[PDB]
């Protein structure tokens, strides 16, 4: 009786607390800020686990936000999923992608498929015990079941990208990548991986934050989303897979038209299991750079494909997907009739 | 005679592992004597410091040396040895063996035109020449000197001219023009096919140049093409197509392997805006390591082979990139 | 009416943490009407695009507008904020409060000359000027503004000038040789005692001084000194000695403690020998936070205090070093 | 009936591969390359597990020494210990710390004191099982104790550094270090730290290397040898100690004379067990440079105290002697009446 509509706007950021764009996007009418549901950034900086320019683009989107929005910054705490990737090698370009989603009562006619939907969801506190262990990747598949049933969705093959933010002391992104893989019956709870589950953690926040995007028959975005896997450090076609089965129909190259129907892609490039690549030897698990070296990589494989500088590659932490095998989700358009 | 070139791709696990590039000759495969260059990508940072670049170096001519059984200094001017340090990402640490031999009946059914190889000599280099004239016109003299040695007179012909200089940004900018200008790209801008390199205290410089000719017996051809901005694939795969792969888009799994070797110069952008965007690969400290990172995955996602040739990351939007392709008898 | 500076160090575990800083006016400790100054270290690289550098300017301003209940922008010309990134080694990141006020009686058995703080604005500097004779006479007028600001006439009795200008090396050299002619160190070479940065847009510059005058109500007094190479001490116990610290060459715990802040530039030397031997530091990737690394090792060494202000590592063989010192009635 | 005598000469490096002054000690007649019973060096480069200059200057050496010697490089394989630590930044200069060893039939009179002696050892081949438990901790020990007996030592108090070198897969570190421990009586088998082990791991070399410095009132060596601990990262006393005990009287201080009589300081500089200094916050582990940073601050402690670049800074792993507790030894003149 209520059919979600969601929406998603790239906007650029030319330094990590660069809020002029995100605000214009507000203030010319464009947007409206208490549709707002998450905010997915790219920034400069280093990625590491104490890369404060990371921490510096979270609050100044926040309060940007907020100011926006009208309300006292502490608002948005559990209203809003803000997620900033740090580190930007090559051609990844800063930004933030704005996600907002309402409800309409009526459903469009004329929209071909299936269509985008938003879910969310809260652990319960997750204490420095959990991490790591059976209490963490329970209490992380409960939230993602409740973001889920926030997006209306039962079937776990319309569900294409689950980000996790977990607190951290590996581990963390270990337990809550199985605890997706739990809630969407990839893995028996009894007893590796999840091909969706895009996991973070950091700093103390003890509250995980579970951002679900998935398809749903009866949604009213002009939008849907897919998924592929990356088999190696140098393979493009989960890329492509993705993009396909959002719905661009291509062969090997994308035209400029297919290009720019695609509208934000979500790649975790984690380093890889082993240092051996079509049979020879790499250096990126020696690297002391492996971290940076991994997106930087991971950035020239989306953006050769889709021209689009400002694109979501996170990752760049040790393995332990498939093995060696990475998740990507691809947003695309759908256009009524 | 005709000239047969051959290249010869080896795996390095480290600067001084110099195994399987033994082996190429112990198993009677290749004839030390024919080795005319060593182009390798070596692991280490690339900066000017590299010690573990040198080190390959070292390593590799000792192995050569032995092989050839004479004294390393001997191949002092009878080889090129180009070593490029820094090898991020999907970039796997290799030795390029080219080989040259003059035979004196030309194959039959060898399609189109085929690789020949050409080497030059500058006289010793002044280091307050080193970013002028000076440097221009006697590197031209040796791009000049090594087009005839490789027996080609056509400057359309020339599909990369690697220079190596000696150090002291420049040297690699003046380089560059002495190659346009012998090249007549220039008249006494820039070069499309100049890959230039400097380093060390060598006052003379080393001129080596790959180039096609109609009456080569080499089993392979060159091509090139130019890289537009930091992601473009479309140099890439000019310089493979020119090479004689035809293919639109895609390569196959068979067509992949019909390239031996791709050499790949990712100097940084002009500027920090690619496709209307900001991008920090200019204020990066790591700019030079990412460069290459990112050529390296572009190149590698083509042909699906780590062992490339993927230099670059000085300080500059166009790059060069070249490809040496199979070419096969009827 | 005489005037009585303080210095209250305090604590950052991130460059967004003003916690201790917030609770130092809170707890009426420090009116925050008073602060003139406030110069911080910050966790990060120190390069030009450090970011979390700004974080810390950016929280701290907030913090400090808070504590004085008015909005941002009117600190903008009223507080010297300096933050200094890059945080390697025993150096731990912080904030030291500058307060300044006048009082109308002059406390009694007060010895010497005591600590006092003026501060000086340029008229905005034109980018084709950064590096040129323009930004020269033009920071020499603001430090001879800010000397007028202090009621300080003598430039002997000049320690520190903390100069902060726009950037696009020379910015730092054009700025510091503006203060050497100002205390005519040099006549329209070097400056002994200037403490130069350069960044962001910000088209005005921005000086910072910290002299003495025989009429200072302060409980403090500032020296000087000078490193003579990357590996000298010396330097840094004469700032202290001349500070008022009468020791020979070790400190007690109870001197150390007597040193309030110390604010040292470790500018990478102008050669690579240091005491007849080859160093790295210039040829090092890192050299800009290593240079910091052993500056803060130095200091630190002699203070036992890890909350110093070690700035530096750009490229140039002599670095200034100043001392705040407890200066106690009789 | 025969005494040892023991010396060591430092000289400069301008690359890994630089080997002319080393060559010239021998060359000269200064130095005789049948005595060299080891090669000590610090090289420019990363530090790394992967550093390959640090490999560089080991083989550059090896194939000086050997031509000096007129033999084949492979017969250094067991009568020298080469050991290069990499990196080397700020006031560090590369260098390699030549140690000669005969033994005389007269000892001779006047020298006060003890005085250097040098010991080396070779454990059991080490197997990737060992590494890091009990098995190591034996082999290593044993070896301890053979160049105990080598250098013709009873007392373990008048042994002052303990240099092993293990081979890589921490750990080896960690139980290279205990088998010193074990050996020189400072931990009792059955059940933690040694205040004079430095412990090195890397390649695939599997017989384990221990040298030893040591003092012997039976020593003709015009040196003597002395050890200190640096409590904290920002410590001078450890190098003082090391250097008084070692037979240089000052009080805090060194004059010019007393800084030449200074031969080499050894210093191995750990990152510190916590990240509190003199009751601050520090960054030093939490720095993606924690190795270089290290290393740099020891350097700039022991060179501002001797004035001598050419010192051995080592260290810069992870810690697990006391609680950041760092060991120093330093080689000191020992002259005639």
């Amino acid at each position: 009786a209520r059919y979600p509509k969601a929406s998603m706007h790239v906007v650029p950021m030319l330094a990590p607390n660069d809020t002029a764009a995100f605000r214009a996007l507000f203030a010319s009418g464009a947007v409206d800020p208490a549709s707002v549901v998450a905010l997915i950034a790219k920034s400069e900086g280093s990625g590491l686990h104490n890369d404060h320019a990371r921490v510096f683009a979270d609050v100044s989107l926040r309060t940007a936000l907020a100011e926006a929005r009208g309300c006292p910054v502490e608002d948005l705490a559990d209203s809003v999923t803000v997620a900033v990737s740090g580190g930007s090698p090559g051609v990844i370009s800063p930004h933030v992608t704005v996600v907002t989603q309402e409800w309409v009562a009526d459903l469009p006619a004329g929209l071909p498929g299936v269509g985008l939907v938003v879910g969310r969801g809260h652990t319960e506190p997750i204490l420095p015990e959990d991490i790591g262990r059976t209490a963490q990747v329970d209490k992380v598949a409960d939230a993602v079941a409740a973001a889920m049933l926030d997006a209306g969705v039962t079937d776990p093959d319309d569900v294409h990208l689950v980000m996790v933010k977990g607190p951290a002391l590996c581990w963390s992104n270990d337990a809550s990548a199985l605890g997706v893989a739990v809630a969407l019956g990839e893995v028996k709870r009894d007893l590796l991986f999840s091909a969706v589950a895009a996991t973070s953690s950091g700093g103390e926040k003890r509250g995980g934050e579970v951002l679900l995007l998935a398809n749903s028959a009866q949604s009213a975005s002009e939008l849907r989303i897919g998924h592929g896997i990356t088999r190696d450090m140098a393979d493009t076609e989960g890329i492509k897979t993705a993009i396909r089965t959002a719905g661009v129909d291509f062969d090997c190259c994308l035209s400029p038209a297919q290009q720019a129907q695609v509208v934000q892609v979500f790649g975790k490039f984690v380093l890889p299991g082993s240092d051996v690549l079509r049979g020879q030897h790499i250096t990126a698990l020696d690297d002391h750079e492996a971290h940076h070296v991994a997106k930087a990589v991971g950035g020239a494989l989306v953006v050769s494909i889709t021209g689009q500088p400002m694109s979501f590659i996170s990752g760049g932490e040790r393995n332990s997907g498939p093995p060696g095998g990475n998740p990507v989700a691809a947003v695309v358009r759908r256009l009524p009739a």
